[PDB]
């Protein structure tokens, strides 16, 4: 069992754990699509003394971060250990090579979508964003007389085929994702891809159709089984008169019973109905985990609550280091002290805190997070929070 | 159709139209004891020129909003229109004249849970905290090692039968509501009412077990018809430690697959655990509605964050009045002024607010609430905040 | 296995068997109810050579037929045949026994409600009468403008306990039962049952409630476990405006989803709302059967349509006789002839044509009813058929 | 927001439009053959100010009605407003449209298939037929000795490939639409349709069988997911021999459990078992919606029950003229007349008595048609009924 990188002849080996790994596996064609995004020692092979009993690797992406800030990211994927080679330390060996190697390459962060929510907690990544799907009964439906965009003359939304409108949809979600923590920059080969399950498959996915906006899109398609069920696979609005013009143009779907979505917690939909409860949430889950392989260059790196005055504390990670941390006017410097720590936390945790999406007040409770100071809490809850709510941009 | 105060001969028409009405409906004889928290002139009934065919009241609560601040609270209850009178404005009318009363006897908001979530907003009712179902698959879960109270020695929770241990429930609840926004005074004919359903039922409920902390308690009893499924009707808990050790005992019910509770959104539970995605959100609804009736009283009565620092601005209530909003060190004077509106809003989106369940961020993106400065939006997100999450005592 | 009239001993071996062949018994109390309408030598019970292993009864009823004409009906009942005995010939016997009885009693016809739909046509019992449900998702239900009672001023519907309402239930039914095809006579002792089971039973079914109009009422439950579910077991309605009447007052269980009742395929209830497929057909079964004793007696008695000119034809009925048939000005004359058969069809058949619920031409279609004259054919369709349509009046 | 014939360029929007609202949509390919059966002005789109929002149109059909009369027929169909462009009245104004051109061209009637059951009711389109679905549980279906075609010898019906027997499919279509009132005719290239989708599609339907009587035939195909239910999509039958042949050729599939089918309420099945029960009525709906355009000339054109005597009454339609109607000898003779009206009724009202699966005694009593004469509601009733039972044909 020799853990290396990848060969050209260690590919077909990878391909074959990847599709017995992974029910939604797209193929080899369009896995050498994404293998572009795999930077040159990004990928790590066990071999049986041979075939390829294990794999990880990692993508680079860019991540905005609270402050519209973009972080160079890398992205875990493709992490897969033989049915036959289980409970053998194979998966620990793997994420440990390519910690050393995102580390040693200067990635502040890295970045990953769990297959289960108990293993990753252990490497020091912590959920970050959190997924709702909202299903909206729009039979029921009826705009607030206070939602934007309700009123005579002609709507600014068109119905469109995904495939002819692609330049539209890029320069929309470059904007969105510049702008909305939780946002990852989507190369070109990943458009390739989308557009591609965009059409009509024999006995798979239905055609995919999109409703556009100058400042937004939705691309929708109705569901293989339920024929009264749209899956918005996707919606990015810039502004919200774009959000809210969307969703009347996906209200007016008059031959579906139920419009599906996964979304945010803070998504404003419910707000726009008379009947805020329309928009029943039928699923909750963990999207992007987060580890922060860099602790003072990523807390420094973010914005931070301008609200919250200037306070100091010293913030103890477990076998991760301890830092004098200093927010005030929305910026931090982090620094190496050994003085007494006032707060203390693991990597993971951290990971959680970082886009906003867990309050440090929720993890204290938990002693996921110990302090002994409540006003330290209160002033951490504060300056950690995004005032643009944290979204997730795409699976990987 | 005259809308008048019941007399003693109204209310066999009244527990009539109830049955009919509600189908949790408790019977006369225990709608009696609900009936002692009705005030002497709380309720209307509306006659056919002779039966009742509408009613309305209103009990006295005492409401724990930010700040450990206890308010006197009109709770409207007991709201029913005939099958036969629909579409005849009678609940306009009943609901018209129980706000001039609720007024008029100086109650600052009024509170209800709400049948359907389209009926109440029309009349100033926004909802104001948020029910969770968490169903944890209990047979997968295991404590983080960072949870509390998991060491050697004898667990501090007790297995015991509710009705012997009456005034412990009492006194720890007690300690929670005061504690806690969102909490009621829950008196004397409500714990009766509490622990006569704590007993098996014919063909009906379960025998209720109680695990009891000093600092918390867990009504559960089995579901009627999955057998593997325990309810937990009701968990109080003063202290994390309490929380996590009540948990610890749920948890370890090894007859049952899945522990099921409404809680809310930020139930510290899933970081208790080695995979947060355990518990899973099976159910999300609003909980308590607020009318404020008096803003300037409602405003001035709660506390505010004191991580933001003093700012001034003018907020208009649609025919409600406009006020000169001044917070800071985490109090605020709220008077009247002819000055320009900055933020407007109706009375329901201010009731949404008023608890910290909502941020006027996500209801500015819908356009409940209309500013021009979004340094603004950002000072009331904040101010608006409860350190304390807000949680829903119980329903009315 | 001798073929006795019970006597006083062997009622506790029939109401065992009872309990054993009927799911939905009603336990002996109540069967001593029941049993007030059978006659003195309207029973037989096998006994083995002793127990009771078979039973068969009859019922004195009076069933409204087309022409509102009222005949003495000998009503099949509590029929069982011990589990034990099957395939001995014993409900051959039995039917026989009693048939030999109804016949010599004077009883033109006999009727009964089938267990199963293929036990009894080979004793000439034909399906008379057919059941429709009409489930209604009464949150998408208007009201078509044309539609009668829908202005402005009070109801003329009552919500009311059926208990206190015994004499207005009962006036009504006998109006509704004398004017309709399938009307049976409800003695006391059937409104003393209807009225006991209109209360809410420990782990058994929920409080039954009215809505009651001069000329109509409605009998209503919410379901056992389908809480958003309203089970009409009963409307009798007199004339258009009642059944209008309780249906806008139906519509109006605001927190029912849905209003089901089994009616007959001619309710007009459709033609009431503004979307004819809000009233969904969930289920249609076989009500009434009809064995006609003595031909020329019951096509005697009832009332032909005045539509169609006088016509003579030659009927045969299987091991039944041959008559000469002469129907004009709405009666019918029915005499002994020897002439040549022009219309030949089973006992059964004649059953089902009989309260014109099944048209000629259908079992025509199916060579259930043989002629070489379709002229003949299209004048019985119209002369057979009923200006008021056919309906189920109880199960017995 | 412009309303105009569609020109060739416009053909791509319309194929977009109609992808997007139905979820049944055959391709562009197959859109082609269907598009030979609309003439030159039979189509309108509505453009924005620019894209294709709204498209309608009406293919030229023939429609057999009582008598075995053939009326030229306007099917309306492909109509879709853009989901951006709801509550816009672009339906209305498309719809008055088609209706003009229609009326202008000299059709009597128009007739649509509809979406949902509360659309067309307002544009005066009455449902006409009934569909019912037959389930039979095959497994306990025995046939009455009284059934057809159950001797000795070889069976007259055949088991084959649809495809091979196109000819006599068509000739025996030809008499059955030719002699039953819903009877279209089915022009060449929707015969070339029926028969591309009697084979099996990869990941779509099964292989469609067909069973061949001289007289009848069925076509049937095994469910895509319950592989123990055999769907007949489509059995045309012109003698009775050939029905029950035919059903005793399905109940013949011993491999499956359960044969459905939708039929009319007339369908003779249940009348060819011993237990009628066996074939449940599983779903019933609204088939063919008619739209009479000329009063007098479809009221002329249909043959009336010879049954009824002469009668006299005036009819008043709403907002569509009063005419002097005179019945006899199974002709109508209908007249302009300012005499005062006997029966009232809206447009839609007509279309449903049409073809004679609505009573008007039924629609009296929900208030859909008013007359104070009782006696000429029976004669309505008698004279608008159909000897042969009104079915249908196929969806459009
Ligand atoms: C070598 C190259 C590296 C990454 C990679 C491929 S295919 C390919 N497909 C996908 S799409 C599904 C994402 C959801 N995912 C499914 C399981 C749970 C986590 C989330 N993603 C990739 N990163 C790659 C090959
Ligand atoms: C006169 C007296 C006034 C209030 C009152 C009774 S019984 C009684 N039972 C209850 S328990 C169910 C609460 C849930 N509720 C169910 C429907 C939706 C809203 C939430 N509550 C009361 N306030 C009263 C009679
Ligand atoms: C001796 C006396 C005779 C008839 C009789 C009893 S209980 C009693 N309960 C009923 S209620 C259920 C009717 C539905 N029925 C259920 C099975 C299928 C046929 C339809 N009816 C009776 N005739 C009697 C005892
Ligand atoms: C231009 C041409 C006009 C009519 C037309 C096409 S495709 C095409 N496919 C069909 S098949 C489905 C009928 C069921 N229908 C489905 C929805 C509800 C109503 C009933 N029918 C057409 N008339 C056309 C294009």
């Amino acid at each position: 069992v020799t853990l290396c990188s990848p060969t050209e002849d260690d590919w077909p080996g990878m391909f074959l754990l990847a599709a017995a790994s992974f029910t939604d596996f797209i193929g080899p064609e369009s896995a050498t699509a994404w293998r572009t995004l795999v930077p040159t020692d990004g990928a790590v092979v066990v071999r049986d003394g041979s075939e390829v009993v294990g794999m990880a690797l990692y993508m680079d992406l860019r991540l905005t971060v609270p402050g519209e800030v973009v972080l160079p990211t890398a992205g875990l994927s493709f992490v897969a250990v033989a049915p036959t080679h289980r409970r053998r330390g194979l998966l620990r060996a793997m994420c440990a090579e390519l910690h050393r190697r995102i580390a040693d390459s200067g990635y502040p962060v890295a970045a990953l979508h769990a297959s289960e929510g108990g293993i990753y907690g252990r490497f020091g990544y912590g959920p970050a964003t959190t997924l709702h799907e909202l299903t909206v009964d729009r039979r029921f439906a009826r705009f607030h007389a206070d939602a934007p965009g309700g009123g005579l003359g002609g709507s600014s939304v068109r119905l469109v085929r995904p495939t002819e409108h692609r330049g539209e949809f890029e320069a929309i979600y470059e904007r969105w994702r510049q702008q909305v923590p939780g946002g990852l920059l989507r190369p070109q080969v990943l458009w390739d891809e989308l557009l591609a399950e965009a059409k009509a498959a024999p006995g798979g996915d239905r055609e995919s159709f999109a409703l556009l906006h100058p400042d937004g899109y939705a691309l929708y398609r109705v569901d293989r089984t339920d024929l009264k069920l749209a899956r918005v696979s996707e919606l990015r609005a810039v502004t919200a008169d774009a959000h809210c013009a969307l969703w009347r143009a996906l209200i007016g779907l008059d031959s579906m019973e139920r419009i599906s979505i996964i979304t945010h917690p803070q998504d404003p939909l419910p707000h726009l109905l008379t009947d805020t409860r329309l928009a029943r949430t039928t699923w909750r889950q963990d999207g992007l985990w987060l580890r922060i392989m860099n602790v003072p260059a990523a807390l420094e790196a973010r914005g931070y609550a301008h609200e919250v005055g200037e306070f100091s504390t010293v913030l103890e990670v477990s076998d991760g280091g301890r830092f004098a941390l200093k927010i005030g006017d929305g910026r931090a410097r982090c620094t190496p002290t050994d003085a007494a720590a006032e707060i203390e936390m693991d990597r993971d945790v951290l990971g959680s805190l970082y886009l906003g999406a867990h309050r440090a007040s929720t993890l204290a409770a938990a002693n996921r997070l110990r302090t002994k100071d409540s006003q330290l809490l209160r002033r951490l809850d504060a300056a950690f929070a995004s005032d643009v709510p944290v979204q997730t941009a795409f699976e990987f």
